[PDB]
């Protein structure tokens, strides 16, 4: 349900945001610009050094306020407690950006069947159990869910198979939310991120000779997000590339989702 | 370019607009909206008789001002003067909408090399002369050009071959242009509207023994004609069964073009 007018910084300014994954990569920048903006962000992972440090650049940047609590989302009580302890220190919550995901490489497949439950634990099944969480407030402030995911997430590919499955479900589950949410007059916005290569020391570190692409920079995919978030939309598309970033979008899904929506009228 | 803004009647009012093909069915709805909301307004067609029957009720709906000119689109002379003559009586152009057509029945095609090119004269080249003599007129008011298309426009159907090949026609021609303005700061606006099944007389008679879905009515058609062609929109779309709304879109073509623009 998309919004009708055009994005500016100013519909941050008092925002009560959580980031997650939000100790590097995207996940930082997200947190700088929210700060840029005069939002009140709590951001979170597992290493309180590293969050203690964007904590400092926030409150420098102008954030409204800004906090941060480490832990493992691999451990559900964890996330379901972040979400409570989180809306206590901001007073409330506006948006949810679901972002952390598990350490991966680019490898074949040959058994990991850890690998494979352990994405999908806090890849998937985390994202989930933090939007049961924070659904309460979200209601009451008419806030916004982002999840951000990737190309692996909308097609295949052959390194990253369990990262891939946590990524599409996803858009499942997020998706065949936001039906729900539509007609149990659920006021909540669910923003689903699909980005191609983005410059982190961590992907870099993880494709820098096996994948050609050129990365997109990681500061303005991070207010891409963001932007998206604030403005409602269903899918935010950032790639270098304008090939891809047209692709993606699936009107096929668009069509059949629209025939579909009418074999059913009934609670 | 684009506009995210919402249509209101008044966007229309001290507007001059020309409305092509006005004597019968779709046409005569587009002038009696133009006119229930009252812009000028000068309307061809040949028959004189239902030229005058269109030009009164105008009046009596609160334009402000109509008049006819009667001729056969079939003179690239005439047409050409239409538009300089209309020109002169209204001091000026806003909205030009190309709308006429050539009589057209549902018909196999078998040697009818006639009809192919009385289609491209009158369903196509015409609306070019229309278009190259309106050019400095809308120039001058930043103006918008109206095309009025088909489904048989944008895919293929059978028996309406001439047709379809003037309709594809003025795809190519008129999206071709377009992208000619943008990139050019031409502030002119060209809109294709592809509509579906219409239920009008002379479409009526043609369609007769062919199993479609019931025809959306000409008025909110004329309507939606009008309002994306003042929203300056690129494309309008108009079916029925708005299913069909959907995937008559063709999402693969706007890729290419972006990437060789
Ligand atoms: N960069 C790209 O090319 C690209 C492309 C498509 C999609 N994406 C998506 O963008 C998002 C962020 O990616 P990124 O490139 O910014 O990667 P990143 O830099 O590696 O982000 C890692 C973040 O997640 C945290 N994290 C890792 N394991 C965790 C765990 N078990 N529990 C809680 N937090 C954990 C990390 O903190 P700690 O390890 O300190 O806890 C860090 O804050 C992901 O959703 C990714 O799929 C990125
Ligand atoms: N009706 C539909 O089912 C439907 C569906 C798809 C597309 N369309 C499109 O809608 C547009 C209008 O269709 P319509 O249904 O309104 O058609 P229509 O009822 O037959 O009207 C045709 C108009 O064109 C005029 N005309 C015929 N020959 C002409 C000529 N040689 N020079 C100048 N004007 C001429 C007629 O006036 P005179 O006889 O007085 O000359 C009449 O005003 C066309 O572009 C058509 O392709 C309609
Ligand atoms: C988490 C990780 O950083 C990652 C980055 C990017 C994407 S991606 O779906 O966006 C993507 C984009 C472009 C191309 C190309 N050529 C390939 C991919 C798959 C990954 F190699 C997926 C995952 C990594 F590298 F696996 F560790
Ligand atoms: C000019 C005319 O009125 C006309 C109307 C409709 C279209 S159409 O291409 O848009 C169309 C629309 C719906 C369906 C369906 N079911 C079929 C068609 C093709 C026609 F057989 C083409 C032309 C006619 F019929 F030829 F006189």
């Amino acid at each position: 349900q998309p919004l009708n007018e055009e994005f500016r910084p100013e519909m941050l300014q008092g925002k009560k945001v959580i980031v997650t994954g939000a100790s590097k990569g995207i996940g930082r920048e997200m947190a700088y610009h929210l700060a840029k903006m005069g939002a009140h962000v709590v951001v979170t992972a597992r290493s309180k050094e590293t969050l203690q440090k964007v904590v400092s650049h926030c409150l420098e940047l102008g954030a409204a306020s800004a906090h941060y609590i480490a832990g493992t989302m691999e451990d559900m009580t964890f996330a379901e407690q972040f979400v409570a302890q989180a809306g206590k220190l901001m007073g409330g919550l506006d948006m949810l950006i679901l972002n952390h995901i598990t350490n991966t490489s680019l490898n074949l497949f040959h058994d990991d069947i850890h690998h494979v439950r352990k994405s999908m634990e806090v890849n998937f099944l985390s994202y989930v159990v933090l939007t049961v969480a924070a659904l309460p407030m979200l209601k009451q402030s008419n806030g916004s869910i982002v999840v951000v995911s990737s190309l692996a997430g909308k097609v295949a590919y052959p390194m990253v198979a369990a990262y891939s499955a946590s990524k599409f479900a996803l858009d499942g589950f997020f998706s065949s939310i936001r039906k729900e949410y539509s007609v149990s007059r659920v006021n909540v916005s669910i923003t689903l991120c699909v980005l191609g290569l983005i410059d982190t020391e961590t992907a870099m570190k993880a494709v820098s000779g096996i994948v050609h692409m050129q990365a997109a920079p990681k500061e303005e995919c991070a207010l891409e997000i963001i932007k998206g978030g604030a403005l409602r939309q269903e899918e935010v598309y950032y790639d270098s590339s304008l090939w891809t970033t047209l692709l993606i979008r699936n009107p096929s899904r668009k069509i059949l989702e629209f025939l579909y929506s009418t074999s059913y009228n009934m609670d």
